[PDB]
RNA sequence: GGAGGUGGAGCACGAGCGCACGUGUUAGGACCCGAAAGAUGGUGAACUAUGCCUGGGCAGGGCGAAGCCAGAGGAAACUCUGGUGGAGGUCCGUAGCGGUCCUGACGUGCGAAUCGGUCGUCCGACCUGGGUAUAGGGGCGAAAGACUAAUCGAACCAUCUAGUAGCUGGUUCCCUCCAAAGUUUCCCUCAGGAUAGCUGGCGCUCUCCGCAGUUUUAUCCGGUAAAGCGAAUGAUUAGAGG
RNA sequence: AGCCUUGAAGCCUAGGGCGCGGGCCCGGGUGGAGCCGCCGCAGGUGCAGAUCUUGGUGGUAGUAGCAAAUAUUCAAACGAGAACUUUGAAGGCCGAAGUGGAGAAGGGUUCCAUGUGAACAGCAGUUGAACAUGGGUCAGUCGGUCCUGAGAGAUGGGCGAG
RNA sequence: CCCAUAUCCGCAGCAGGUCUCCAAGGUGAACAGCCUCUGGCAUGUUGGAACAAUGUAGGUAAGGGAAGUCGGCAAGCCGG
RNA sequence: UUAAUUAAAACAAAGCAUCGCGAAGGCCCGCGGCGGGUGUUGACGCGAUGUGAUUUCUGCCCAGUGCUCUGAAUGUCAAAGUGAAGAAAUUCAAUGAAGCGCGGGUAAACGGCGGGAGUAACUAUGACUCUCUUAAGGUAGCCAAAUGCCUCGUCAUCUAAUUAGUGACGCGCAUGAAUGGAUGAACGAGAUUCCCACUGUCCCUACCUACUAUCCAGCGAAACCACAGCCAAGGGAACGG
RNA sequence: ACAGUGCCAGGUGGGGAGUUUGACUGGGGCGGUACACCUGUCAAACGGUAACGCAGGUGUCCUAAGGCGAGCUCAGGGAGGACAGAAACCUCCCGUGGAGCAGAAGGGCAAAAGCUCGCUUGAUCUUGAUUUUCAGUACGAAUACAGACCGUGAAAGCGGGGCCUCACGAUCCUUCUGACCUUUUGGGUUUUAAGCAGGAGGUGUCAGAAAAGUUACCACAGGGAUAACUGGCUUGUGGCGGCCAAGCGUUCAUAGCGACGUCGCUUUUUGAUCCUUCGAUGUCGGCUCUUCCUAUCAUUGUGAAGCAGAAUUCACCAAGCGUUGGAUUGUUCACCCACUAAUAGGGAACGUGAGCUGGGUUUAGACCGUCGUGAGACAGGUUAGUUUUACCCUACUGAUGAUGUGUUGUUGCCAUGGUAAUCCUGCUCAGUACGAGAGGAACCGCAGGUUCAGACAUUUGGUGUAUGUGCUUGGCUGAGGAGCCAAUGGGGCGAAGCUACCAUCUGUGGGAUUAUGACUGAACGCCUCUAAGUCAGAAUCCCGCCCAGGCGGAACGAUAGCGCCGGAGCCUCGGUUGGCCUCGGAUAGCCGGUCCCCCGCCGGGGUCCGGUGCGGAGAGCCCUUCGUCCCGGGAAACGGGGCGGCCGGAAAGGGGGCCGCCCUCUCGCCCGUCACGCACCGCACGUUCGUGGGGAACCUGGCGCUAAACCAUUCGUAGACGACCUGCUUCUGGGUCGGGGUUUCGUACGUAGCAGAGCAGCUGCUGCGAUCUAUUGAAAGUCAGCCCUCGACACAAGGGUUUGU
């Protein structure tokens, strides 16, 4: 019979299966559509989540109760050191779909690029690209590559730029580069590869790919949270405390017709560590990392046109189990998937941004930099001397 | 003794007895296993029920009965006030005894009734050891058909006894041939029998005229289909002429 | 005038066959002492079942489980072997209505010494209330013994087939 | 000799049952509970490593305060 | 108090009221007797019942069924005895114990305790009247009560809203007087309603601890099993592995 | 002389014993009797034929209503006759039975079978046969006779009951009647008793026991032959929907409704039935959770109104998304309160008890009412009443993994499967359109929110055994200090982590189209959204975005006794027995040339000419194999065979053609001349693709390569275990300790104090004293999963198992 009182079911079955994700870094299932008018740039970036905290903006927003108002927003610091291009790899249209045609690699390739090749980098001879190599430097080399580059002008439709990050400069353990294929959009695809080839071993900063006030896309796997029930894997309704057997359950996982449990039925196992792509996340600023200028080591990439002080992004005793933030980093309004030290995947939109609030303009009045490891309550050390005094240590 | 009818499991020139084999029906344990029951004679009150005998046991508190002392009041009766006193199938509560709820734990348990918290009572119609008495259509019951050795709206043990069962289940090698019925009547008959029918087997009396789930030719029988209702019975519409 | 220690019955066999079949024959192996053909006689004479009887074995399955009562750690000794035995030292618990010291009923040698580590003690054990070989309970005065208690129970007598 | 979370009865070294005697300090009304001395024990028929779900047993919870449920069941408030 | 699903409103109880009995007796046991229990007793006792403290009250009915009392006045009435017929067996008659019939008493014995119509100067009711009628025709009380079908009765109160609760009403399907009626302090692990307080019961869930589960070494069962084990429809012993 | 006892006799005697307490039956019970009979019908023209089928009857009645004879004629009607009339009695006429014959009905009957008289007892005695039911038994009833006695009639005759079809009863026992009856046991007489034959006493459950209840304290053997669920057939009832059109709607049938009638659909109502299940399918409701239907309440896109606006009603495509919080009740159902866009209706074994709960129903205790003598009963109330098992298979959720790609790794594609966003409010439009007024919109824009989904912890909150730091109770270590125990002693605050619409962030684009409105346009000289053709078109659908990623591919790196190129064989697996190397397409039209003309980066259009049952044909084309020899003739000579280079190929990429070479042949093809070869004596598996695929090896030359993976360790971005993410010598690495930063609590011990309410002792001093001030934002902790050090210390160049085209 028809159940009682309707309600909506528990949960989005288009988020199925709640598995465990096979990848660790946030693939780009769908890069945006190639406009063959504009100029030749990339499309996606690699940074890791630093951390989060908190600023004071005016908003501009007419006809909003909260016009020529000061607001205070949550932000995430995702840590962007420059990537380096290594390689380029050439895609054909064919009427099974997409199939990779032709993959080239730079004479040289760094060390924490050829870590994502071996599984125990202690155990290797680190004997990666080394015949590959010796096709730069001879003349019968040389013309095979050309000829590889000639053939991927007359065949290929889609071009990338295998590019890794720079695990050296970052505060982590790992030394592992995450290495991943960006999408080349703009012009023809002969000014996809000379634009391509021209950068391998090069440096890419992330202002290169975004900008300012830019809507993003956010690509990562979720943390992991283990072994879930259905009360807090779906969200299902706890059961009366009188119930014998438990009550963190679904009470009927099925009708008795059809003799199956159904697909659609909340179950027990893994929550968390699940693939998720989220859009519409706003650049709030692209900070710049610190510059050593006639001996000064300038860092003060957290003040704002309002707030002169001379402080870094990183709050007091440092971004919480994550460490310091050294090189550029994307602000992001809001929140993202993943851990700290998570690497996620920035992606350029796949959509239209016309709509006052994808087109605001960000204006910082103040960047929050208190302690996150208590309830810190001095932006700076210098205020918090200065508020002190001295001390016995002193 | 005769004549003529009628009842008999008769005579009318024997066919029986003895033995053996098969089949069928029965009486017996009765093809095998299966009741709830009933009867006789015995063993249990080490659990529990109840009476009796002789022993043991039950913190700390609350309330504050009668009696008594003093002071005040009063003409008397007596009254008031403050103490003392320590009653009670009296109250909170431990040991003890019990077992309300969680409808908790457990539910192939630690346990064939237990465990946790929470709970009832806790000087009495109180709790308990041992001795002793009441024994099965009997006891004992502050009464629930409760208890009477994990057994109780009649214990347990052995025998009668292989109790009876129109009811459930089973019923063991091969080939060959033939091959049903669920219908009639009677039955406290309706899940069953007896009875006729349907089957099989053994033959025997003949044969190389008789018979037939058929037609033909003759000849009867019938009251359904249809038809009729300006024909009987019954029902029924409309005008018309007297 | 059957077969058989020059190998019976039984049992096994990707061996050769026979018969519509019930079954049977022969070859090979194992076995070690009896057995079969034909004419008759006799029957406690043929199993897939009966929640059949008795015995054995599976999958489940190296699975459920070995979670009631706060708790162990260090060093050494013996030893083949040590989370579990002994000693020493720590840290804990029962907390005088005890996890202390003694009895009644019941048990019946479980008591004590030495030895073993087969089986048992739902891991292990160098340990045990297990197994083995030997010991141990001393009374005029502590109980029984005697008294009678509720009660049980002869004789006389009565009843009674007994 | 045991006299009972192992010498007895429950098939067993069974969280059950089974009659008694003696009875320290502190707190406190107290043979209550909590800690300790005398005496006793080794956590109750195993250990190691983890710290998922679901349990069993304990706790805490902003704002509301029975709207939950058959029912305030459960817990909670009160407490000398 | 139902050991082991019911702890209760059930049982008991003091109180109350009946009933039998003066011992060669009442009540009871026993196969049996100069047998036995009450009874080491004696009506302020023993035996058999009902109700269930106190308070207040306990109405009418003896026709029914019981129980009980009186009996030669006296219908029926066994054996035995008496008389007559007959050869006797036998038959017939006369007589007439208890018990039944007959007549009283008795309900704190089992139990019971009506119907129709008309009627007051608006309407409604109808104190009043008529009538049929039984052994009485339900009195004092009480009630949609643990008792009322219709029914979630009607009015009021309690809520925003109440098949719940409480107070009223009462032609009450089918209330009612020791089959006890009405009450009422204290008491209740008894049933029910509301309120204050309290709170994770809930909105709406989260986190923390211990023991498991978990993995490992050792050790290690049981229930159950035709063969088994992916679905849709079909047909089918009318829902197929 | 009674109590008393022994033995008989009568009464009483559920205290106790035994036993019974029918059958049929759309379950049983209650109700009926279809249980023994009879008539009509069913019944299908012999007979027979069932149902709790239909319409009825029977357990009697008759001294005549049996028997005979005779004589008459009935119901009804018409017409006449004093009282007399509708109806009394008399008369005449008609009268086929329309009357009567005991009764139910059917049949039969007119000088009779009816009515009336006269005489009577054939309703008597007796043996057999027969018919009906049937078994060809009994009874019952009936039919023909036969033998006696009779009645009646003049007689023929008729009659042994009723005009025919019903009206009834075994054995045993009792009673009566009959005989010059038999027996009555050793004989005789006599009473008695028993026999034989015929009646009666009765069994209606009528082929014939002698028979009351209750069980909820219940029991056994069974039954799915049989009820209480689901399911199945059916659909009366329920629900929903059409058709006709009398009316309603002031007018006007059909905007919206719709009588009298009628046709359907559904199985979310109840029935009917009894097919499955009684060696058990857990029986109401709620809770929880998913899914599906549409008969659509809301929302999107629409059509019609008796649509001015607003509000509403009818209808279409339509199930994407929603459809709520509560008081009373166990409730389903209902009723009300409140909010809302709306508060639609249903299924999934009346979804869902090894998912719960257990309020109700539905055991055992108990109360009330009614009923019963009672035990007891009650779709009547009330209260208390045990909710068992998963470790198996599957499904599902997650987790390792498996084939096979030579091994291994990085980066990727996407086949398939999933899939998502949703509704409302405010402002403006606008007090505008519309409207007399009252009232009163909409599209575009802007700002928010609801429901849902996916995350996240900067902030606020929650937790907190960091057992971090204070406070604090009882006890314990002799005290201080420092601590511990009280199953987390209690409490304040609290890091990290986790976590809350209880904080914060984010949630998206196309295509074809449905309904509908249209274009052009015939059919059908007009018209027409339709017929051919064409356009706009949506919470629908499909896709995208997003989640997974195949016994599915790809590119690229590195490849340890192994890779690449260049002899005999041996195993094993099979199949096969010439090749076609390509326009695009139309089909009411095609193909090839022609370029002479027009365009273009040699190709397109035109013209012109040829073919078109395609012959520049798949009905086709190419290749064709017996070999060699001698010498001729045609054909080649621009020729055949054999090492270096350049254009060219990517959807799954060419051992094609062409330029050189140094060579090498004048033989290859056709027709002839000339002979030869194992000619194996008629015969199968012959004849290739075939140096086929795969596997071991054995060689024998050249050119080349010297890896990773897993374990172990470590990490914590991960986690039940596996798995996953990381580190493991660049004078560099991680680790440990130390230091610094951050942060929590809140000011340490000691020491000093002429601070301290007081008290004690000594003559102002010295003691005891909770607490207070300074030292002292002090002390203590702080990554175990916080940040930075490069100070100290050691360690680190390792170990095991595998893998080859
Ligand atoms: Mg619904
Ligand atoms: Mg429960
Ligand atoms: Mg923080
Ligand atoms: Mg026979
Ligand atoms: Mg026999
Ligand atoms: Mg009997
Ligand atoms: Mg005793
Ligand atoms: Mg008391
Ligand atoms: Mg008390
Ligand atoms: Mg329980
Ligand atoms: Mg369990
Ligand atoms: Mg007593
Ligand atoms: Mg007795
Ligand atoms: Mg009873
Ligand atoms: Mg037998
Ligand atoms: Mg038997
Ligand atoms: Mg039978
Ligand atoms: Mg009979
Ligand atoms: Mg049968
Ligand atoms: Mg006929
Ligand atoms: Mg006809
Ligand atoms: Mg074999
Ligand atoms: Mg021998
Ligand atoms: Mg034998
Ligand atoms: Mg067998
Ligand atoms: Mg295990
Ligand atoms: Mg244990
Ligand atoms: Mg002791
Ligand atoms: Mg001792
Ligand atoms: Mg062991
Ligand atoms: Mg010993
Ligand atoms: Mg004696
Ligand atoms: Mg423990
Ligand atoms: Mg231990
Ligand atoms: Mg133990
Ligand atoms: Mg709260
Ligand atoms: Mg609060
Ligand atoms: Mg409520
Ligand atoms: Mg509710
Ligand atoms: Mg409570
Ligand atoms: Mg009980
Ligand atoms: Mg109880
Ligand atoms: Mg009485
Ligand atoms: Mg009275
Ligand atoms: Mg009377
Ligand atoms: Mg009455
Ligand atoms: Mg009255
Ligand atoms: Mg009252
Ligand atoms: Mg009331
Ligand atoms: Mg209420
Ligand atoms: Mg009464
Ligand atoms: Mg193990
Ligand atoms: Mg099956
Ligand atoms: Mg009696
Ligand atoms: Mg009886
Ligand atoms: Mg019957
Ligand atoms: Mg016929
Ligand atoms: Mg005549
Ligand atoms: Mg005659
Ligand atoms: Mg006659
Ligand atoms: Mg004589
Ligand atoms: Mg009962
Ligand atoms: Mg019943
Ligand atoms: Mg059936
Ligand atoms: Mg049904
Ligand atoms: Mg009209
Ligand atoms: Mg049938
Ligand atoms: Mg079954
Ligand atoms: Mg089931
Ligand atoms: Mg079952
Ligand atoms: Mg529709
Ligand atoms: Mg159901
Ligand atoms: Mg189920
Ligand atoms: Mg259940
Ligand atoms: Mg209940
Ligand atoms: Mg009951
Ligand atoms: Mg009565
Ligand atoms: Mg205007
Ligand atoms: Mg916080
Ligand atoms: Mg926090
Ligand atoms: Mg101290
Ligand atoms: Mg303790
Ligand atoms: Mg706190
Ligand atoms: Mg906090
Ligand atoms: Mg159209
Ligand atoms: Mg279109
Ligand atoms: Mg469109
Ligand atoms: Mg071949």
């Amino acid at each position: 019979s028809h159940r009682k009182f309707s309600a909506p079911r528990h949960g989005s079955l288009g988020f199925l299966p709640r598995k465990r994700s096979s990848r660790h870094r946030g693939k780009v299932k769908s890069f945006p559509k190639d406009d063959p008018s504009k100029p030749v740039h990339l499309t996606a970036f690699l940074g890791y989540k630093a951390g989060m905290t908190h600023i004071v903006r005016e908003v501009d927003r007419p006809g909003s109760k909260v016009n020529k108002k000061e607001v205070v927003e949550a932000v995430t610091i995702v840590e962007t050191p420059p990537m380096v291009v290594v390689g380029i790899v050439g895609y054909v249209e064919t009427p099974r779909g997409l199939r990779t045609f032709k993959t080239v690699f730079a004479e040289h390739i760094s060390d924490e690029c050829k870590r994502r090749f071996y599984k125990n980098w202690h155990k290797s001879k680190k004997k990666a690209f080394t015949k590959y190599c010796k096709k730069w430097q001879d003349d019968a080399g040389k013309r095979q590559l050309d000829k590889d580059f000639s053939s991927m002008k007359k065949y290929c439709q889609v071009i990338r730029v295998l590019a890794h990050t720079q695990m050296r400069l970052l505060p982590l353990r790992q030394k592992k580069a995450h290495l991943m294929e960006i999408q080349v959009n703009g012009g023809t695809v002969a000014e996809k590869l000379d634009w391509a080839r021209e950068r391998l071993e090069q440096q890419v900063p992330v202002s290169q790919v975004f900008g300012q006030d830019e809507m993003i896309d956010v690509i990562g796997v979720t943390k992991g949270k283990g072994y879930k029930g259905v009360t807090s894997r779906w969200h299902t309704k706890k059961l009366p405390r009188k119930t014998h057997r438990g009550l963190r359950k679904v009470a009927c996982i099925g009708a008795w017709h059809p003799a199956r449990v159904a697909f659609s039925v909340a179950r027990a196992g893994q929550k968390g560590y699940h693939h998720r792509t989220e859009i519409n996340k706003k650049i709030y600023k692209i900070g710049q990392g610190y510059l050593i200028k006639d001996g000064k080591l300038i860092k003060n990439n957290a003040s704002t046109d309002y707030d002169l002080s001379d402080k870094s992004i990183n709050p007091l005793g440092g971004f919480v189990h994550y460490g310091e933030v050294t090189n550029d980093f994307v602000m992001l309004k809001g929140c993202v998937v993943g851990t700290k030290k998570r690497v996620l995947t920035l992606r350029k939109s796949l959509l239209v941004q016309t709509k006052r609030r994808a087109l605001e303009k960000i204006d910082l009045k103040f960047i929050d930099t208190t302690s996150k490891f208590g309830h810190g309550r001095f932006q700076t050390v210098e205020e918090k001397k200065a508020f002190m005094g001295p001390l016995k240590k002193d």
